């Protein structure tokens, strides 16, 4: 209306993780309003990827988040124009990323630009030893700052023997022009890897994510 | 069993913050089930307090939490003997805290001992000038770890002229003899302060909490 | 050997910062040995940046540091080769970057590729509002780790008016091929902006650098 | 104040992952030269079931060298004096924070301590000791809000060999308003000299001087 009950996205990421650059492409649909995506990925180049493709997994889609009326949507407000949203990721081993993403429409499907630079993942680590066995269900806490949305959270990644692999999250959610902006506020998420590959070349996604106001509210 | 519907608690905190040393003495009581209590606040050293009263406010008792039947109350569980709990927390602006803390069981009542340093607090911050107004309901995510229980929060603390500052807690919970390990969850909290005299020399408090799943699970 | 007295080296930088993209292209010249270099800078695209120069001076050759024949010259010693080196930088204003490189050796002439996302800076913080004047000297702590040479260092922007914007690095170097690795030692370094145009789209350089044990050593 | 050789007496009360415990201290050095000693007991709650080395640096920089072109913050605070506070990052999670007083009793300096470390995994460096002694250090400081400031990437030596990893942020206000220094570097070497074979008792030697860098 701009933003219609379901809607398609294509995205390119380029990459890198501990000096491996790569490139992925791939695309995604879903329920904007319900909050409800899958998405099918590609690596396009520097593949076989030498790390734990969990780390990729939550850089490929806001814009579906079912919201109850109360509460601004300011990533569906920012549409036509659209939004950028950058991001710091701290895994408790030392690993750090950052992200940079530009979403916008045109004829209607999204379009998704990532880059990524993952660096300081110790050799003998979860990520580049292929570990990980997919990401918990998180709970983001996001507020207003400095004219733009923020969120944090506390997530964690499965482990093989059992256990946990802990990384925070650090959003900025940037409107390519004013709007409305929410108060402070939870999105929960769970996004599942439905099918991939042998080598993960080819990966499937699925996430669901819904925002509320604080369950004591 | 040891642990019954109506549990009252008597509290001893030494702290110190930018350098200002102080103590408090409190009591308070709620329904360890059903995961409600208060508690009354008295400053009986280094009063009154030159930074904001709400920063001590969390360091007053989950054993008081609502737990379903599927989630192992560990906290519980832990008692007679009972449990140690510590705690970081980082303020968006350098502030930092760390807290140690024992809680016992005598006479049917628990005992608390807090205590508290605090440091590198901005001389014209929100804390020092006192211009913070509460937190937020809050979102805990907890799991198993080295034996013992942790837990990580993102909160915030209202300030004066609207706004939000930020400050991140991990906690630990340190059961004095073995008890059952829960899994991956969520543990809401609402604290609020519901009276207090002029300097925030009395200050009285009721927290709300409830352990979970995640709602998508 | 491969490392003569006098090397000439070539950059090429895309980065971005808070969603702004934009791409620098340069040449430098110095004496490896001595660890006194130079550079000139122009940027190509996304030109006239809308954030501080200083921020990409220190992304723009520790090849070029002097070592006493007692601290194995990691990086020397990875060509001709080569090495990559990548990087966190944590502004205390919550700005972050992450930074991979590579350095190879074509024709006697360095080629250094440099990736760079910054995220998260304040509109108004220094960075956003170039109110920056030049970073302070510095000083690495370096040692082995996982196989690599990695170091940190505190550092610091000036301020107009007075006053400092406070920065850690951690870095992270990467040799192309085994080579021998140093123990614990230190890194001093001074970074000069020489001459910059109105608009600092092109921009000169001078970096001293030099190796060392701790002076009580 | 500060004479040639002086005298301090320290207190230190302390936990380390909901172990509590006391120790007791005399030391002396030589202010304007940047050498100090000091003889530490446990008094109370030993054998320290952590390893001493964390411990260690929180035992004084009125004992450092400084030049005469940077301000002495900390030697112009007296007899009225100083306090410190410091946040220590351990690699692996562990944290502490310590608060400090420091003040001239009667020609010798009266230091009480107070540390709370937490989060140190079981099975880790600190709590299974196997640390072996400090690297020496180089601490980066500067004014910032009317106080000193001043951060170090510190190293503990490690059994196997190696490095266990730890930032410290220290923050040191004079009880009285003095003249602030600018930028500059502070070296240190802390050595532990002697010790008895449960470390209830323990002897330091640290060295300390304060300069610009060496580029300046």
């Amino acid at each position: 209306n701009v933003i219609k009950p379901f809607m398609r996205f294509k995205v390119h990421m380029e990459g890198s993780v501990n000096g491996h650059e790569f490139e992925i492409e791939g695309e995604g649909e879903g329920k904007p309003y319900e909050g409800t995506q899958t998405a099918k990925l590609q690596v396009t180049k520097g593949g076989p990827l030498p790390f734990a493709w969990d780390i990729l997994s939550p850089q490929f889609s806001k814009v579906y988040t079912k919201h109850p009326a109360d509460i601004p949507d300011y990533k569906k407000l920012s549409f036509p124009e659209g939004f950028k949203w950058e991001r710091v990721m701290n895994f408790e081993d030392g690993g750090v990323v950052t992200v940079t993403q530009d979403s916008s429409l045109q004829d209607g499907t999204f379009i998704y630009h990532v880059k990524f630079i993952g660096v300081n993942f110790p050799s003998d680590g979860p990520v580049m030893q292929k570990k990980t066995l997919g990401w918990e269900p998180s709970t983001e806490r996001l507020y207003p700052r400095d004219g733009v949305l923020k969120g944090e959270i506390h997530k964690a990644l499965k482990l093989k023997g059992g256990g946990h692999y802990l990384c925070e999250f650090k959003s900025i959610y940037m409107a390519k022009k004013p709007v409305k902006l929410p108060g402070y506020y939870y999105v929960d998420s769970k996004l599942d890897i439905t099918s991939h590959n042998e080598d993960y070349t080819v990966v499937e996604q699925y996430e669901r994510t819904e925002a509320r106001h604080h369950l004591f509210l």
